[PDB]
């Protein structure tokens, strides 16, 4: 198993970092574009991100649906920004439009302005307490359950979601986060445990504690990873394009760290495939790439690196 | 001038009331249908609700954003349990992907069991309350502002909404209600006021209320009303097809009050339809949402009936 | 076995017959509308006309091909006015862009004037001599064959179709004509033989011709028929909308529910009550006929009048539906 | 006066030419891809070609109409394989739906195995006669008259086309060929004349040429050229770029003619620009300055290639491009 999305540039799109040389801007126009091109190309899913700097997920997600046919999306769900009801309904809506084509990505939000600027006055430690009773309230009120819930900061009485899903008994919850707390909150009630592009060993030790959690709970959890990606013909033509991408550190075989100013794996594809097969034999099942631009890097990965990929990936 | 919006029946639509015969369910396809056919007849806008009983008014209205050409539409917002800045960021980016098209009805919610059950425990004043402050951040936050707000309901530091609206200086917010608080809120920071279908003799004691609060704040508001709309050819079929509907109540001429056995409707022929629009366009109201059951069929009814007789641009289209 | 087909107003559409009022002009809205009506509605397909008073069949389909998901669209070739090699890329191109949901009609041509407008000048005999060598050249193209053909009209040397098309052997083909040229021309090469509105006598006297002729040709062609439809809950309710049909024309019922008032404009209709048009339709499909193309005025609400009220008493897929 | 063209490749795309790797075939999703992208990058319209070797343009375009809002599509008629009135009531049809979107390309047909392949057995002087018959009845079928015609090789008797279409009095025609027939034909009936990319001396001879006959016919031609493109940021990347483009092309099956003019691709089917921004503006000023005002562009592959045209020529481009 192994399922390769790609990513929406929601908060804008360019060649390069840190210039607004070669920028371009958030329009339905380009959206389009790219979905349309993860679409036909065979991608799993897109990741569209959330927050401040990005015009809404929800609203984004729901544009691109009836243009789109086999696509699935990623969306944020923010707890304590919105009720869980609410939550809930709008999730069973997309899902039933998409006929099953929604994945719900579980975001804490770590920005304490940003959190303000919202109306979230809360700290850490408040925060994942906020997203524990969020996910139970969200994921029994899609079951069916008319749900009571009185928490700490949740309370609810006689909610309801009236349009069931189409994916039982919910879309899968992918949910990030290397705090024990976080890992906590995963072990117990997410589907899909993503984790930063960190060397083999690093996310290794990342994965096997989560399955210890998960274990404790009587569950098993599947693994994920995100990478941003410069993968070209040769593997001179992907370093220059890093220092290119960097213009206005490789702390691992193929890793480099340049897009954290998370990483990126550079190279050849017998390189980008190589690490990647890495990932798999930890039994990471899921990967989410992206590339600047989104657009062009779409193509540009499918037709290099999908051949070395097991199938589906490999016919493509 | 006039604007007249139809009805997206994302609650469910069919040919009867209080039964399940001849339904038919709200689908991405059945939805476009409606949509689609608002569009290309001529209506300015179309009406989604909201609540328990509805698919998400949100999701709906942007997935048929790209669908459509010229046709608005007026999404509800429920204050109380979305985060301020977090609506405007999706009424800015909404507004951008429709390039303007996007209005906003601000809905207080009624029924106290569906407000509990999505987590708002607030007494009547307590809901005017947020609504007032939600409103006041929503409204700055989508003119460039970094807002710092501390009321007694809600608190924001720096709120910035980073997309700019297309419609300046936001989306135009409508607004219904017949409460004190309501019609003060109205008054102060809506563009349209919106009242059920009552008789012109209530309807204008309404006016002259919110019109009279609005001169206080130095403002003036827009009145649109909501009517569903049973027209047909002749008086006879008109009053056979109302009678129909509730098979499975005339409180004034042409307003038959039989739908709110699940507001009013008008019934009669075009001629007696468009007399009881014009008897409330007389009245300063300027904005009219109609519906119709089916809501496909309906869309056509009426606009090859009553467009005719309409002020333009409807009667030449 | 049974396909429901439902129709384009690529002529334009209304309410009423001979007046314009309440008519509905030919736009690409309003045709999105009634072809996303038959999508979603379950209609395994729709009928294009053809001709001078109609907008091109080809541009229209194809301009709604990527607007449906799984509606079929019955389009129209005319052999005498373009090009065979030509005409079967044309097939190719819109089947693969569709994935397989393209549907050839066969037209001849009968009107003497409007052929000469295109520039076709061939007596009835010699019309279909041509479309007989025009289907060869494109049935063969459409294979993966080099074809080397000349005929008595026609001619190509090394014609080819470098685009297979996704339904093999082709696109099926719809032909209709009662005349004895045009069945020996359908039992010959066409796929499916179309009739207009007859009583089922006078139907299955044509189907028993067309049947014995395909047996000598080792072939069986399948059988469809074309129909009006004016269904309303009650049996008044039906008879008193075909009346509002033809109020306007200046100066009926041939068959049991069968009523011929359509043919005064330009075959006939079902008039009645659920029942008697599902009885009607049931007597047509005990004589063979499996496919049907039905239409009504107007297209939009007339395709969920019959799916609403007459799909629960036809056979599946469209009783669950 | 500027009206920037992409194109279509409706007979298949890729990376590189006389190869099959990194090839792309024609599909639906693919073509809306590149339409699209032409559509929002802000280009004129889009050509496409025809041939055996394509796929048919009436569908194609007509399937890419209604998901497009400005882009223009310059579709090709073959006199010849077509009844005029037939084809004049497609074009009405389409022009009709895009409303007013159709520009037509003129196409007389040059492979002779091809043209015998439809069912044409036509001298080269027969074709510029059947394609004069054909235009003066498609062109006067689209105005309203019901027209009666009898010529050499054409003849219709009330010939009429019932839906009018949205450009007056039709939709224009492009028209292409460097015969002395071909200059004839284009100087009395077309619209814009195209040519292919030929060092600007060459063109300046055929464009004065044509100008030369239509002021005998009382008319006045626009100009348009043909021209793929190979740009990049700097010139050692974009020749390194054209030299890659036919690396795999076979010696059996088998350059720079003037100042960045590059006639690599023309070892398969015209020339190319090749060069930084600043040297492939200034080409372009060049044939402008003769009187050229239609530029009609192609690059491998065509969806990547129009992006990178539009965000580095497009700016050293006048009005509107420079602001897209």
């Amino acid at each position: 198993s192994m399922d390769v999305f790609w990513f929406l540039p929601t908060h804008g799109d360019g060649h390069y970092l840190g210039t607004t040389q070669g920028a371009r801007p958030v329009t339905l126009n380009y959206l389009k574009q790219v979905a349309q091109a993860a679409d036909s190309l065979g991608y799993h899913g897109v990741l569209i991100p959330t927050g401040r700097s990005c015009e809404d997920s929800w609203v984004i997600a729901s544009a691109l649906v009836p243009l789109t046919e086999r696509l699935r999306y990623l969306v944020a769900i923010r707890p304590g920004i919105i009720s869980p009801t609410v939550s809930a309904r709008m999730a069973a809506t997309l899902d039933r439009l998409s006929n099953g084509r929604l994945l719900i990505n579980v975001v804490t939000g770590g920005d304490p302005d940003e959190n303000r600027g919202d109306g979230s006055f809360l700290s850490h430690s408040e925060r994942y307490e906020v997203t524990d009773e969020f996910l139970k309230i969200w994921r029994r009120v899609l079951q069916g359950e008319a749900v009571d819930f009185e928490g700490k900061h949740l309370k609810v009485q006689n909610a309801k979601a009236l349009y069931p899903p189409v994916q039982k008994p919910y879309p899968p919850l992918y949910f990030g986060g290397s705090s024990d707390a976080a890992h906590d909150l995963a072990a117990e009630q997410v589907d899909v445990y993503l984790t930063w592009g960190e060397p083999p060993a690093a996310v290794a030790e990342k994965l096997a504690d989560v399955r210890e959690r998960a274990a404790r709970h009587g569950r098993k959890v599947k693994f994920g990873i995100r990478l941003h990606v410069i993968v070209r013909e040769t593997a001179e033509e992907a370093w220059k394009a890093a220092d290119k991408l960097i213009e206005h550190l490789e702390i691992a075989p193929n890793l480099w760290a340049g897009v954290g100013l998370g990483t990126a794996l550079v190279g050849d594809p017998q390189q980008v495939a190589a690490r990647i097969k890495e990932y798999a034999d930890l039994g990471i099942e899921s990967f989410i790439f992206s590339g600047y631009p989104h657009l062009e890097e779409a193509y540009r990965f499918a037709e290099l690196v999908f051949p070395l990929l097991p199938e589906p990936y490999a016919s493509l």
